[PDB]
């Protein structure tokens, strides 16, 4: 789903109802655009891609109870129906987010968004005591980009792609920011439809309704925890698939989802997707878990000149230029494309998270002790929203695919982030290691992928003939923030820089 809103506009009827088709990619069902009875300067785009409630569930979610209300948001809240019956809220549509008003009309923003077991991003209207509410779940998972005024124009997006065409009377360049992960702001409503930021606050999770440690116990927790995180991402009335990589952490995923949606009784296959450049060990990986857990698999070859031929729609996508993450998502984005394309999978299970939580990266080998190991993790986590989750939502969304990263559960993670620093460095010699053995007895995939610890030269000769020598030279002087290193970098930056010139700034690092 992709979210658009507007406080303070000059016109948000003639010209930026065009504004609003600029995210259409993320939610192809339908399109709601509409402005607000007393405030016809504030307006909201909607493109839902319906994946709970597919009757009644279109936004703004407006509803009669609170007719003061209008929420928009980018999302799941996997523990709404818990809520709703231990409160007795009466809804009117059938559609996750609908607990959002019944718990701020009850407690405000606060005790709202700190109860929520899931992943959004959301704009919240309340005319009656005049205020905007913006809020993005802790990881950052579902994304929102802000722009503001100093009179009082705001306008927000799921992607700054939806924001950096919008003109403003009496500003030449309107400032493009992500929303911090983790954060909900507090804005007031102006009587002529303009809004004056209150407060930015971090917040952290509430109740939605050495001593210990001992090995056996973490095991079993993690095992349950996981299990738990992937059952409440069942939830959906459209087709669950899995991105199959043949990795540690993707194989965790698939094998542990085809479980879960068996036990639950779902009648559809579970199509996994792999992709890779042909007799890849990696796509041999995919294959052989496939036929383990016993999935309906699609391999898809990538050719050098397609991934290629991609690079300029995959950055226009991501609006990002960091080398990681435009080298792996050119990958992810044609899978995405294959997935749209070929089936009706639409929510796609994945692995990211794993590598940050569990300090899976192959660096984690040098790190000082365990404190520096642990505090390493948590920036890793802090910064996703820039790089891999970045990634994993831009790509999918790109293909009106909507993404679930079960590793980032939060009773899941908070627990892993609870154990003792040394339980979860590697003691062995390989990484991952509590993870692996928190599986081992479960058969759950092959032994060999259990304990397993070109697309790259391709890309180099390719930029060799793009950037010449002089370019290079010249770097600091043509891109003198973040400047490029490296001719892969410096060509990422170009394409990213005809995109969003200007806006590199998008990204710190
Ligand atoms: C596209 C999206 O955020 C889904 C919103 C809500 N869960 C739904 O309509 O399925
Ligand atoms: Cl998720």
């Amino acid at each position: 789903c992709g979210i658009w809103a507007l406080f303070g506009s000059d016109d948000c009827l003639s010209v930026q109802c065009l504004s609003a088709m600029k995210i259409a990619h993320r939610g192809p069902d339908a399109f709601r655009f509409e402005n607000v009875n007393g405030y016809t300067n504030c307006c909201f785009g909607f493109h839902r891609l319906a994946v709970v409630d597919p009757l009644f569930g279109m936004q703004p979610i407006r509803v009669k109870k609170y007719p003061y209300l209008w929420l928009c948001y980018n999302g799941e809240i996997y523990n709404h129906k818990k809520m709703q019956q231990h409160f007795e809220f009466e809804y009117q549509t059938k559609v996750d987010g609908e607990i959002i008003l019944h718990l701020y009309d009850k407690g405000g923003i606060e005790q709202t968004i700190c109860m929520l077991d899931g992943v959004f991003a959301f704009v919240l209207l309340d005319t009656a005591n005049k205020k905007v509410f913006l809020g993005r779940d802790t990881y950052g998972v579902r994304p929102l980009f802000k722009a503001m005024t100093e009179d009082g124009f705001l306008a927000v997006c799921s992607e700054a792609k939806g924001l950096v065409t919008l003109k403003h009377s009496a500003t030449p360049f309107l400032k493009v920011e992500p929303f911090l992960p983790g954060h909900y702001e507090v804005l007031d409503l102006k009587p002529n439809g303009k809004v004056a930021s209150v407060e930015m606050v971090k917040y952290h999770h509430c109740r939605d309704v050495f001593p210990g440690f001992e090995i056996e116990t973490v095991k079993n927790n993690l095992r349950i925890l996981f299990n738990n995180a992937v059952k409440k991402r069942l939830m959906t009335d459209r087709r669950i698939g899995c991105l199959l990589s043949g990795g540690l952490d993707s194989s965790l995923v698939a094998a542990t989802l085809l479980k879960q949606l068996k036990e639950a009784q779902v009648q559809y296959p579970l199509q996994t997707f792999a992709i890779g450049m042909e007799d890849s060990p990696d796509l041999l990986a995919a294959r052989k878990v496939a036929d383990h857990i016993g999935s309906e698999h699609y391999e898809v070859l990538f050719n050098s000149e397609e991934g290629i031929q991609a690079l300029d729609e995959v950055i226009f996508s991501l609006e990002t230029y960091d080398i990681t993450t435009v080298r792996a998502s050119v990958g992810m984005y044609l899978i995405s494309k294959y997935i749209r394309k070929n089936t009706d999978s639409v929510v796609i299970f994945s692995g990211e998270g794993s590598d940050e939580l569990t300090q899976g990266y192959i660096y984690f080998h040098k790190a000082p002790s365990p404190e520096k190991a642990e505090e390493e993790s948590e920036r890793l986590l802090r910064e996703l929203y820039l790089f891999d989750v970045l990634r994993a939502d831009r790509t999918t969304a790109a293909h009106g695919l909507e993404l679930r990263v079960p590793f980032l559960d939060h009773r899941f993670s908070s627990y892993y982030l609870s154990l003792p620093p040394e339980m979860r460095i590697p003691k062995n010699g390989i990484e991952k290691h509590l993870l692996r053995e928190t599986f081992e007895d479960s058969n759950l995939i092959p032994k060999e992928i259990l304990w397993r610890p070109s697309w790259f030269k391709i890309l180099q000769e390719y930029v060799e003939h793009q950037v010449d020598d002089a370019m290079m030279a010249n770097a600091a002087q043509k891109f003198p923030f973040n400047t490029p290193k490296t001719k892969e970098g410096y060509y990422y930056r170009q394409v990213f820089e005809r995109h969003y010139p200007g806006r590199a700034d998008w990204l710190s690092h």
